[PDB]
């Protein structure tokens, strides 16, 4: 029963998953005065062209837009990564006001919004083994900033409203996440977890320095969602972050000077 309320919101998910304690939980401050250039990365390879969405499913904590993950469709590759990683979903974080609502941090500054893009190493065979490891996905995370409407966002918020409440979910086929990347690929990169429970240490996060814009209409289209089920008292699908952890014994490195 974890969530984001009054009674059940980050603050209390160690009590059923001590790990949201552990030693590299995600997300983290990205203090931009002392993250390092490194220059052994490389450029991220994103390869997305033969993506196959899916489905569109409202979780209860945030939607899943959902991939085809049979076979390298869609596959990170290069920056700090060994080895191919295939696109499983794509979710984001979001806010009640502008001002918030990124989980990720840059210099204590909120975003709007949090994009994350969901990748396993395919040497584990399955997404569920290769949360077991140390080196089992890899998450791509975007910022968004409310200005001008994001065009190839919003085909994912014309559909919101198929998939209000918890538990519900509707095709969506043929999605281009491409549509989604800002202009430049530099990015921090540095290791941790899943920002929601059960919050494994699986993560290599490769996070955006450029933020996409959306809309004042789309974010708001995003905050009419629902937390609860059909016929349930209604409970807005607002505030879905998890706040920074402690950056612990890691190092932030960019892939930009
Ligand atoms: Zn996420």
């Amino acid at each position: 029963h974890w969530g984001y309320g009054k009674h059940n919101g980050p603050e209390h998910w160690h009590k059923d998953f001590p790990i949201a304690k552990g030693e590299r939980q995600s997300p983290v401050d990205i203090d931009t005065h002392t993250a390092k250039y490194d220059p052994s990365l490389k450029p991220l390879s994103v390869s997305y062209d033969q993506a196959t969405s899916l489905r569109i499913l409202n979780n209860g904590h945030a939607f899943n837009v959902e991939f085809d993950d049979s076979q390298d469709k869609a596959v990170l590759k290069g920056g700090p990564l060994d080895g191919t990683y295939r696109l499983i979903q794509f979710h984001f974080h979001w806010g009640s006001l502008d001002g918030q609502g990124s989980e990720h941090t840059v210099d204590k500054k909120k975003y709007a919004a949090e994009l994350h893009l969901v990748h396993w190493n395919t040497k584990y065979g399955d997404f569920g083994k290769a949360v077991q490891q140390p080196d089992g996905l890899a998450v791509l995370g975007i910022f968004l900033k409310v200005g001008s409407a994001k065009p190839g966002l919003q085909k994912v918020v014309d559909v919101l409203d198929s998939i209000k409440t918890k538990g519900k979910s509707a095709d969506f086929t043929n999605f281009d996440p491409r549509g989604l990347l800002p202009e430049s690929l530099d990015y921090w990169t540095y290791p941790g977890s899943l920002t929601t429970p059960p919050l494994l240490e699986c993560v290599t996060w490769i996070v955006l320095k450029e933020p996409i814009s959306v809309s004042s209409e789309q974010v708001l289209k995003f905050r009419k969602l629902n937390f609860n089920g059909e016929g349930e008292p209604e409970e807005l699908m607002v505030d879905n972050w998890r706040p920074a952890q402690p950056l612990k014994n890691r190092q932030i490195k960019a892939s930009f000077k």
